[PDB]
């Protein structure tokens, strides 16, 4: 069995789709891979009509859930498995309701569980997501879901007050992972919506998103 989509477009797999890979220290289990001049991506996750529920708790971000036909979250210890600790090219794909797109392009560190599957960032990535003022060492962003938020402030429970899972750097900076929408919604509500804020803005909804990871 191939270690990951890399591994498949290796050999000459050109198709995008599902398919059996088995990560070392990993059982096997069906990914997406996304085949491109680049070589084999992996879709972690893929948004596009509401209609799978993304507000879930932190044992169903580890494990991944939704339709990997769909709609779906692949899952941060099947992500984790992946990537290692190896340096990886995260892509992000955002769709607003217009038919315009944006890509983006990050280089990140995935931690495991011991750091709450935590992206360790580089100051000049850091800098690429709009972080103005970042140490040297970079920067290093736990995961949190409603029951398990790493907010410090006593008073207040990012992912709680929003929905779903992410990596809250801020409570404004993105959420792929929030309540879909279609038209405007009576401010409150939009918070908790699909969004990034550097393209669209924060109270805008996204129509579709896509990540995606390839080692090195």
């Amino acid at each position: 069995l191939p270690r990951d989509c890399q591994e498949l477009f290796q050999v000459g797999e050109r198709q995008s789709g599902l398919f059996e890979i088995q990560p070392q220290g990993s059982p096997p289990f069906l990914v997406n891979c996304k085949m491109t001049s680049d070589g084999g991506w992996t879709v972690i996750q893929r948004r596009h009509d509401g209609s799978v529920d993304f507000n879930r708790p932190w044992e169903a971000y580890k494990a991944g859930f939704g339709d990997p036909h769909g709609e779906f979250w692949l899952g941060l210890e099947k992500v984790h498995s992946i990537t290692g600790d190896r340096n990886s090219r995260l892509a992000v794909q955002l769709r607003d309701w217009d038919g315009n797109a944006e890509l983006l392009q990050f280089s990140v560190h995935l931690g495991g569980e011991d750091t709450a599957y935590s992206l360790q960032l580089t100051a000049p990535v850091a800098g690429q997501l709009g972080a103005t003022t970042v140490p040297p060492s970079g920067l290093s962003v736990p995961f949190s879901t409603w029951d398990q938020d790493h907010d410090l402030r006593r008073d207040k429970n990012c992912a709680k007050s929003l929905s779903g899972g992410w990596w809250f750097g801020t409570c404004s900076h993105s959420n792929l992972n929030g309540q879909y929408f279609r038209s405007i919604p009576q401010r409150q509500k939009l918070k908790k919506g699909i969004f990034w804020k550097t393209w669209r803005g924060r109270y805008y909804p996204l129509q579709a998103t896509t990540m995606l990871i390839q080692p090195m």
